[PDB]
């Protein structure tokens, strides 16, 4: 999507991102910053955190807030405190952009380990799932509340090698369509397949692959800043993809 | 599917089953012995298997075996102690029948129980996943392994007030797909989305709902009784729908 804003586009929006630690949630959470919005970062390392709110500081002047959550062990009470603790210090959520993430295994379903992919499941779907009921309440204390999800390739279609992961995305695709028609002009609820970019965990699944060649989280930001503005208002229940005409594989 | 065959149709076919003891599942299994097929029944409590074993046996003449084997709480280990209890007693599997589902709660997202929520992913998706990888080998060992997938209407759209039920469905779909392009001309795996039958959990699930307007699984029992036999050999990677045009919803 090609998507040119004011830089006072976000200006008065409050806006969670998950896995805003690195790759693509660290980039969103920037770009929002840089845009007006006033961002909160969850991950589960602290000292990853305290790097992210120090520059977006550094780009913008005002500091962000950090929560600590752990979605592979979190419980559904855990993220309820989570929520309270939120509460205090802001009226509401504009939007909650849900992009932390596991990979898990790249191999055949046959070597695939089991406890790989459950700890899959459990980031991806349930925890994913029970962070998103702990904040519905906050969200919907907003003009316009946008929750968007992080979807994949082989979340529409599965691929030999993926395992956990293909399954997980599907399920995200799956549980934003219960959301989205059950939040019907109440939120927008949309998922971004960002499409194979420069980050470690991309690294990781093609180690081939030459990064420079591939697109950047910064490239892909015009359609992050589409689905939390107002530019959108109306959309929701929809999968947006941020390469369109990429098309699946490794060596771009 | 219209579909009409000789009752030696899967004459020497070892055919297993899970949730043999109720529904679909004890449908499914007395519709194959009925056709030939060596069966398995799969389930939790032993009573109501051997009920089902007893009735194969009056229509029959050969009585089947069963194992007891609980989705919601076994391990990896569990699953492969299964594999090898067969393995000694059957040469190969020459079908699989993933039929055992939870369903869960249906009410909105947000009054969704999270236990619960994450005890459907765990029948539905990863034992069913664990399952599947221990009897793989066995699968593997037959002339042409079939191996198939329950879905439903709400794995290709989710509607408002299904939760983890639709979430785990999507997986299935997904982790068909992997499973399929990924044994390409060794197994075909498929899934079959019965559509609304005449069961204890579909009115469980629409309690307003006139069961004598539903079909009944023996109603249905061609599309399964096609994908394990030899009139669909080449067929694979594919979703086939039980009630073609019922449309989703109550009344009908
Ligand atoms: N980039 C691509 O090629 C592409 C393609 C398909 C899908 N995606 C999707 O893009 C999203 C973001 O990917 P990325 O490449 O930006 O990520 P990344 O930098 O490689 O890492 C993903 C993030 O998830 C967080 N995370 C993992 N486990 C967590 C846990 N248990 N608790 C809290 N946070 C956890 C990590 O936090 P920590 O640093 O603290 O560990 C990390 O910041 C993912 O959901 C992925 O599925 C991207
Ligand atoms: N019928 C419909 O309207 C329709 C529509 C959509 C989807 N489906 C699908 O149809 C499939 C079969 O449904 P049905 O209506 O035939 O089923 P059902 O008779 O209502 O019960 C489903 C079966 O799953 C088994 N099961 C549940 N939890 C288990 C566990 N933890 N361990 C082992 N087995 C377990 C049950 O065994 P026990 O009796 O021992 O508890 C039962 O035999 C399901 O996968 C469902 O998703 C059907």
């Amino acid at each position: 999507m090609h998507y040119q804003p004011k830089q006072d586009l976000l200006n008065d929006r409050i806006i969670l991102v998950t896995g805003a630690s690195d790759g693509i949630g660290r980039e969103a959470a920037m770009t929002y910053a840089r845009y007006g919005a006033t961002v909160i970062l969850l991950g589960r390392n602290e000292e990853k955190l305290r790097q992210v709110a120090s520059h977006i500081n550094e780009e913008t002047g005002r500091q962000p807030q950090w929560f600590i959550l752990d979605l592979l062990t979190c419980t559904s009470e855990n993220c309820q405190q989570l929520a309270q603790r939120i509460a205090v210090n802001y009226p509401r959520l504009d939007g909650v952009l849900h992009n932390a993430g596991l990979l898990g295994d790249v191999c055949p379903m046959s070597e695939q380990n089991p406890q790989v992919w459950q700890d899959v499941m459990q980031v991806n779907v349930n925890a994913t799932f029970m962070l998103t009921q702990a904040l519905l309440p906050l969200l919907l204390k907003s003009d316009a509340g946008s929750l968007v999800f992080t979807s994949s390739s082989v979340g529409r279609q599965g691929r030999a090698n993926w395992g956990a992961y293909a399954a997980s995305k599907f399920a995200t695709e799956g549980m934003m369509q219960v959301l989205a028609d059950e939040y019907q002009q109440r939120l927008r609820v949309n998922c971004i397949n960002p499409g194979g970019t420069r980050t470690a965990m991309r690294a990781s699944a093609f180690p081939t692959e030459d990064p420079q060649k591939l697109k950047t989280p910064a490239d892909i930001m015009p359609l992050y800043l589409w689905l939390m503005g107002d530019d959108s208002r109306r959309k929701t229940g929809m999968t947006f993809d941020a390469q369109p005409g990429r098309k699946p594989g490794i060596s771009q």
